[PDB]
């Protein structure tokens, strides 16, 4: 049985795969071809079919797990393509989490004798986050922040120590947003959530610009000016409003300049992409800040795949949390941000 | 000098006008034609030019104000048309609030000898809200709620007593959203705000559907199904997720089903209008709930013109605040919700 951990989300399936590297002579002989073909197929390819991808840069090398040494691999593909994944399987114990572990339970059971063990999303994310930080990212920090996020000539990624990680506010940006308060290794709760998440960015961006992928949406946003679509404080007051500490550059109304027909006719797709990204990211930051104040937690870590190859949103979150909290809150990021549920699922394997 | 109160917002100008009804014989003789022509023009018309409207149903009759009896009138027009308003004036003491009192200060001063007194938006809104509730709406309650908002066969508008209105959370939904905590008649603060407000609804709706007015956007939304665009909890799990108390009907990702090209090709403009309305309204409710919990305030009153002729959003707010707060928070509404800043400005007249 290959060791796999699976997180079946609304948008992406994330898979963690432990590749043993201490295979003895006797162990190699006493393994079936189907297993050897799986291990070679996964380790000799970085693209699987048309839509599967191995994130090679995230691999943890020479990890000791369950008394064996091996490499931990991180693989993703669209949930829309799970039927292809299951069909390839039909031609073992699977620990699975995410909503799809429930939605697709019956489909996994079409693989003969497969034991499906559905694991709680919250337990998986927390256990996987604590585990990866504890083993380190091949000796480097798993957690980082943007130092001096207020000044762009100084703003720089820097490591952050989570050896005592409690308490922690975890903001999981997937299709929607879930916000978790973690008080200890066995004391954590879902605080609330918001439906304005990564699927809102991608869905609205696709409607507004015709982009066909997440990466294209980000590329458009990198070229745009959100202020062509948004109504700013200075658009309403003529400048700053210091009475309530609002700088003139703050957004007063997202897409608010689009009530004017002449402005809708002049706005570019790139402007609209950037306004969508800014709108969603600022709302996530603000909800995170309000939850952190209510939970009395000053460390806010962001996870999920909305922030994958998305430095714009990461820097916007770092700047916004620091600015609007007057320096009381710190935005934290993790290298394996999309995969903690899949790792936590894999870590449940000894229980079965 | 006619008695006027003006709130110049990012989208609409709101005007409160006190029409004296106790004019004596000597007072009528000793009034200039320009004044008599203004009073007759305002009281004999309900539409002013192409874009001005008198909200006749809101008129307060036989009010005693500043030692005189009169009628209080409520008038609105688009801020885009303020140049026409000022040009009509060029062919007195004006108490004005809103961002436009600052932005357009120099324009008002093109009216010879006009004294412009800019008044704080927060002071104006609070004073005007407390004043209107205190004088009543022609003997009826100014404040109401939706009783039994969970069951549609029973959900009904009912009066709410604000004789002791403190503490109160005021959610001002204009172009953006401002959230105020009111602890006493002289102790109140702006808690925070969100840029996802009425201008976001109108601007995004116009981009997505081509609607040309707020009223058309609402009419489209009344015919639509937001679930064609939104990804629900049941879309991700296959049903409810009781582990975190999430019903299957809850929105997990606003516009989240629009990441699929075939769904973007089948969605109607009415569906998109309704999803925009639901997205913006739920986000406002959630931010209001989080602020109410942090401020330890259980009465949340919604004002602004986003809710004008918008019963869908009002009922959604009433249902959502009650449901997600497990009955700890009550959504409150006010008949004069768009005009409290203009009234509060008028009430500043004795200070000048
Ligand atoms: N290759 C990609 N395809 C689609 N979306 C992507 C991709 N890369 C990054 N994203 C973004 O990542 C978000 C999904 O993040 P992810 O954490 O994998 O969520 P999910 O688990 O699949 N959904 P959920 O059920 O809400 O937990 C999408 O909404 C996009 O904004
Ligand atoms: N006739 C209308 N024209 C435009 N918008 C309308 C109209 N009626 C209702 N609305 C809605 O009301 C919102 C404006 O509300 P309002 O409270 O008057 O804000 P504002 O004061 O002009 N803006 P702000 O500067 O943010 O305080 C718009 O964003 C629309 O969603
Ligand atoms: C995998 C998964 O489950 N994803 C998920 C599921 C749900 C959500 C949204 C959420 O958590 N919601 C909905 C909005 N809410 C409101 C709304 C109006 C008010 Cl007045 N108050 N709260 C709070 C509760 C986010 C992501
Ligand atoms: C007439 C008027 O002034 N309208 C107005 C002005 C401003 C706003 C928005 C607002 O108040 N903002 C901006 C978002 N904010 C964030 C953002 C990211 C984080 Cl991390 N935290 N907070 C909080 C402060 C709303 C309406
Ligand atoms: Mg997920
Ligand atoms: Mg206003």
């Amino acid at each position: 049985s290959p060791w796999f951990g699976m997180d079946i989300g609304g948008t992406l399936v994330k898979l963690s795969y432990f590749e043993p590297i201490d295979i003895t002579a006797e162990e190699e002989q006493e393994e079936v071809e189907s297993l050897k073909s799986i291990r070679k197929y996964l380790t000799s390819n970085v693209a699987y079919g048309s839509t599967g991808i191995r994130d090679v840069h995230l691999e943890l090398k020479d990890l000791t797990l369950f008394g064996r040494r091996g490499n931990l691999h991180f693989i993703r593909f669209p949930t829309q393509d799970l039927p292809t994944f299951i069909q390839m399987g039909r031609d073992t114990v699977l620990c699975a989490t995410g909503g799809g572990a429930y939605k697709f339970e019956k489909d996994f059971r079409t693989i003969g004798n497969l034991h499906l063990h559905k694991l709680d999303e919250l337990d998986c994310l927390v256990k996987g986050l604590l585990y990866i930080d504890s083993v380190s990212f091949n000796g480097q920090a798993e957690c980082y922040y943007f130092a001096n996020a207020s000044e762009p000539e100084r703003c720089q990624k820097m490591p952050f120590n989570l050896d005592d990680p409690y308490p922690l506010l975890v903001v999981n940006i997937g299709s929607g947003v879930s916000i978790l308060a973690v008080h200890s290794k066995d004391n954590y709760k879902r605080v609330t959530g918001t439906s304005l998440g990564g699927g809102t960015f991608l869905g609205l961006c696709s409607l507004l610009t015709g982009c066909e992928s997440f990466e294209e949406a980000l590329e458009m946003a990198s070229k745009g000016d959100s202020t062509q679509a948004d109504k700013l404080v200075r658009d309403i007051y003529g400048g700053d409003y210091e009475r309530f500490g609002l700088p003139g550059w703050a957004v007063a109304s997202s897409f608010g300049n689009m009530i004017y027909k002449e402005k809708r006719e002049s706005v570019s797709k790139e402007d609209l992409a950037r306004a969508t990204l800014v709108t969603i990211t600022n709302n996530i930051g603000s909800v995170a800040r309000m939850c952190a104040v209510n939970e009395k937690i000053n460390r806010v870590v962001f996870v999920g795949n909305f922030l994958r190859v998305n430095t714009l949103s990461m820097k916007l979150l770092a700047y916004a949390l620091d600015y609007w909290s007057k320096g009381q809150l710190k935005a934290l990021f993790l290298e394996h941000e999309g995969y903690f549920g899949a790792v936590g699922a894999l870590l449940g394997l000894p229980n079965f």
